[PDB]
C-alpha cells in the first residue's frame, strides 16, 4: 500500500526525534524545522520512541585505515522497540563512503550488538565490511536495503536471534578482501542464534551468494523471497572467486533443517536452491527456479535419519538433483510438467521493478502462472500454505 501520507510510517509512539543530514546542537528535534543530529537523538531515545529520519542521504565521513560503524547498542523492550525510521514511508540512505577498493576488517555500517530495535525504510551503502552485522536479538528490520558494501549486506551470527527482516533488499555486495568470494545478500550463519526468519525480501548481484547460511545447526525460515544473478562480475576482478548461488542452504556439515516456501530463484551462476552439504534435511514447498547453472542442487550426502521434504516446486530451463528426499508433486516427478508456455512472463527485467514505499513487493506478471496451464490446483495440501481453487498452485505463486 502507499503509507506516504503517515508521518511515522505507520509507527506509534510517544516521542519523536526529528532528525535530519544537516541536524546540530543548536536544535532540539522538535519538528523538521529544528532537526537534531543522528548521533544526538541516539543519545536521547528510549524504548517505544521514535528516531525519525527526513529522507535523504546521511554521510558518514571516511579515513583511509579506519572504521566508522555506528554501534546500536541500547536495547528496546518487548512491546516498546525502539524504532528507526524514514518520515512519510520516504529513504533515509547511510553511506559509509568506502572507496570502491577500500575495506576494514570489521568495519560494518551498523553493528547491532543490541535487543528490540525496529528499523523501516532504512539503507545501508559503503560500509567498509559488511552493511549490518547483527547479534542482538529481537530486532526488526522492514522496507531496509543494504547494497555495494565492502561484504555481505546484512549478517546475523555470533547469537543474534529472533531477527525478523521483512520486505528487505540486499544487492551488489562484492569483498576485494577475498576477490568476491565471501560477500552475500543475507547472511544468517556460522554461530547465529535460533528463530532469525526472512520474509518478502530480494537478494541479488551479490558477488558471492544471495542468502547464505553456512555452518549453522539453528533453523531458519524464508518466505516468499528472490535470489537471483548471484555471482556475475560486475567489478571488473581479473581474479573473480564468487560462487553464485541464489539460496545456500547449509554448509559445513551442520545439520541445519531450514524451511524456504514460496520463494524464486533464477539467472544465478551456480545453484538456484543449494543443499551445501547440509548434513540435516532441508523443507523446500512451493518454490519456483530458472535457468540457473543448476535449479534444485541437493546432491551431496546427508547424516542417517535426516530426509529432505520437496512438494510443489517448479524447475525449468536447467537441471534438478534432489537425492536423500521425500519429494513428490513437483514439476520433476508426480506435479505436471513446466514449460515456458506456463508462464505469463519470463521477462526478468521485472525482479527489480520498485516495491511499494511501504515495502510491498511489486506485482508483476514474472513467474505467474498463464490460464491454461495444467500446473493450477495441481499440487498436494500441504500444511500452513495458502492457496485459492480446490489445491495449491505448483511453484511460487498462486493463480489469483
Ligand atoms: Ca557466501
Ligand atoms: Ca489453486
Amino acid at each position: 500500500a502507499d503509507c506516504s501520507s503517515d508521518l511515522t510510517s505507520g509507527i506509534s509512539t510517544k516521542r519523536i526525534y526529528y532528525v535530519a543530514p544537516n541536524g546540530n546542537s543548536s536544535n532540539n528535534g522538535s519538528s523538521f524545522n529544528a532537526p537534531m543530529s543522528f548521533s544526538a537523538a541516539m543519545a536521547a531515545v528510549n524504548p517505544g520512541e521514535l528516531i525519525l529520519l527526513k529522507p535523504g542521504t546521511y554521510t558518514i565521513p571516511y579515513t583511509q585505515g579506519k572504521g566508522n560503524t555506528i554501534t546500536f547498542n541500547k536495547s528496546g523492550k518487548d512491546g516498546a522497540p525502539i524504532y528507526v525510521a524514514a518520515a512519510n514511508c520516504g529513504r533515509a540512505v547511510f553511506d559509509f563512503s568506502f572507496p570502491d577498493s577500500q575495506w576494514v576488517q570489521a568495519s560494518y555500517g551498523f553493528y547491532v550488538t543490541g535487543d528490540y530495535w525496529y528499523f523501516k525504510g532504512v539503507e545501508v551503502t559503503r560500509a567498509g565490511y559488511q552493511g549490518a552485522y547483527v547479534i542482538g536479538s529481537h530486532n526488526t528490520f522492514e522496507n531496509t536495503a543494504f547494497h555495494h558494501n565492502r561484504n555481505t549486506g546484512l549478517e546475523i551470527n555470533n547469537g543474534g536471534s529472533y531477527n525478523t527482516v521483512i520486505n528487505s533488499d540486499a544487492y551488489r555486495n562484492y569483498d576485494p578482501k577475498k576477490n568476491g568470494s565471501m560477500a552475500d545478500g543475507f547472511g544468517p550463519k556460522q554461530k547465529q542464534g535460533p528463530g532469525n526468519r526472512f520474509v518478502g525480501c530480494r537478494a541479488w548481484e551479490n558477488s558471492d551468494d544471495g542468502f547464505d547460511l553456512f555452518d549453522s545447526p539453528q533453523k531458519v525460515v524464508i518466505e516468499n523471497s528472490w535470489a537471483f544473478r548471484n555471482g556475475i562480475n560486475y567489478w571488473n576482478d581479473s581474479a573473480f572467486a564468487g560462487n553464485g548461488n541464489g539460496f545456500k542452504l547449509g554448509g559445513n556439515q551442520a545439520v541445519g533443517n531450514h524451511r524456504i516456501t514460496r520463494s524464486v530463484a533464477f539467472g544465478n551462476v551456480s545453484k538456484g536452491f543449494d543443499q551445501n552439504n547440509n548434513a540435516g534435511g532441508v523443507t523446500v514447498i512451493n518454490n519456483t527456479s530458472y535457468k540457473n547453472g543448476i535449479n534444485y542442487g541437493f546432491g551431496s550426502n546427508v547424516q542417517s535419519g535426516q530426509k529432505h521434504y520437496f512438494r510443489n516446486n517448479v524447475s525449468l530451463s536447467a537441471s534438478v538433483t534432489v537425492s536423500n528426499a521425500d519429494a513428490k508433486s513437483n514439476s520433476w516427478d508426480t506435479g505436471p510438467a513446466a514449460s515456458a508456455s506456463d508462464f505469463v512472463s519470463l521477462d526478468t527485467s521485472l525482479a527489480t521493478v520498485s516495491r511499494d514505499n511501504d515495502g510491498t513487493l511489486p506485482e508483476t506478471s514474472l513467474f505467474r502462472l498463464s490460464a491454461n496451464s495444467k500446473l493450477i490446483n495441481a499440487g498436494t495440501k500441504e500444511s500452513n500454505i495458502s492457496y485459492s481453487g480446490s489445491a495449491p498452485d505448483l511453484g511460487a505463486f498462486e493463480r489469483n
